[PDB]
C-alpha cells in the first residue's frame, strides 16, 4: 500500500504535467507533420504517442541504442508553454521508424515513461530506501493506474498506447521493435 | 509516500542533470545590466499556489530573458530541452536584482491532483504532502554531489486574504543575504 502510493502519485503526476498538456493537440501535430513532410503512402506516422512501460524500469535514454531496428528519423513540431514561471517550456516528442527484414514496417512517436527512471533510482539509493521488489510492484501500480487516469481522462480519445512488457533492455531474445510493431499492427 | 516520490523526480528526473551545468550557462550568458546570482532559485509555496507568471505572483518580479537552453537526450525523447528564465526583481519601480527563478512544479502537481476526484486527495492531504515534500527534497540535496552551492529553496506560507507578503522582498533578502 505504500508502493501504492508512491506509484499512484507519480502516475497522477506524469498525467497533469504532460499528458493532459500534449495529448490534446497530439493528432494535430502528427497531421501537421503528415500532411507537409511525409508524403510516403505506407509510411504515414501513426495517430498514436507510444509509450513504452518496461516493468523493470530500466529506461535507458537513447532508444535507438537499445534495438538495431530502430532508427531516429525526426521530432514533430515542438509544444511551448509558460510553465511555473519557465517561460517557453519546450514539450518535445521523437518520430521513430520502425524496420523489420530491412525494411520501414513502422513509423511512430515512441518514448519511454519517464517516471520508470525515478522508481528506478529510489530502489537504487539508499536514502529512498525502497527494495527492487518494492520496485516492480511499484511499476505494476504505476501502469494500472495510468491506464485508469486515461480510460476517464477527456485528453485521451485514440491517441496514446502503452506498451507493458516484462524484458530487460539487456536481453539477447527481445526485440523492442517487434514489440512495437505487434501493437502498431493491431490497429 | 506521494511526496516523496515527487521529490526524488524533482532531483532525479531535473536538479541532478540542470545544476552541474547551470554555473557555465549564467557564465555564457554573462556576457553592464548587473551580473546574474550563481543559484537556481526555487519557490516552495506550500500552499500549492503556482502561477505559471511569476508577475501574477508580484508585479515587481518581471521576466528579463532567458538562460541558454540545455538539451539531453531523455528516456527516447532526442534533446530533450531544459529551459529557465531570468527576472528582474523591482523596488520602487526600479531594478534592486536579477536571478534565475521558477517554482517547483510538482507543487503545482500536488495541487492539481487534490482537485481530481479520481486522485483521492484532500486539501488536508495536500498541505502535508507539500512539507514532506520540501522536506525530502531539502535532505536529498544536503547529500547530492551536484548542489554545490549552485540552488536555494524557499518554502512559504501565506494565509488567504493576506497581501503583507512581498515574494519580491522576499527573493530580495535571500540575494542580499547571498
Ligand atoms: N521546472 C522544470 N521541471 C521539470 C523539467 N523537466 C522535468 N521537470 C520536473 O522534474 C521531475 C522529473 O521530471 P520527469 O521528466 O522525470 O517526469 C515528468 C515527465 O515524465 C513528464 N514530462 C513533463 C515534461 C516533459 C517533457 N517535456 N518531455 C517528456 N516528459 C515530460 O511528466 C512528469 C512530471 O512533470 P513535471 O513538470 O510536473 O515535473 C517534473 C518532475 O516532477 C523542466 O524542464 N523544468
Amino acid at each position: 500500500k505504500g508502493n501504492f502510493n508512491v506509484a499512484h502519485g507519480l502516475a497522477w503526476s506524469y498525467y497533469i504535467g504532460y499528458l493532459r498538456l500534449i495529448l490534446p493537440e497530439l493528432q494535430a501535430r502528427i497531421r501537421t507533420y503528415n500532411q507537409h513532410y511525409n508524403n510516403l503512402l505506407r509510411g504515414a506516422v501513426s495517430q498514436r504517442l507510444y509509450i513504452l512501460l518496461p516493468l523493470d524500469c530500466g529506461v535507458p535514454d537513447n532508444l535507438s541504442m537499445a534495438d538495431p531496428n530502430i532508427r531516429f528519423l525526426d521530432k514533430l513540431p515542438q509544444q511551448t508553454g509558460d510553465r511555473a514561471g519557465i517561460k517557453d517550456r519546450v514539450y518535445s516528442n521523437s518520430i521513430y521508424e520502425l524496420l523489420e527484414n530491412g525494411q520501414r514496417a513502422g513509423t511512430c512517436v515512441l518514448e519511454y515513461a519517464t517516471p520508470l527512471q525515478t522508481l528506478f533510482a529510489m530502489s537504487q539509493y539508499s536514502q529512498a530506501g525502497f527494495s527492487r521488489e518494492d520496485r516492480l510492484e511499484q511499476a505494476k501500480l504505476f501502469c494500472r493506474t495510468l491506464e485508469d487516469i486515461l480510460a476517464d481522462a477527456p485528453e485521451s480519445q485514440n491517441n496514446c498506447r502503452l506498451i507493458a512488457y516484462q524484458e530487460p533492455a539487456d536481453d539477447s531474445s527481445f526485440s523492442l521493435s517487434q514489440e512495437v510493431l505487434r501493437h502498431l499492427r493491431q490497429e
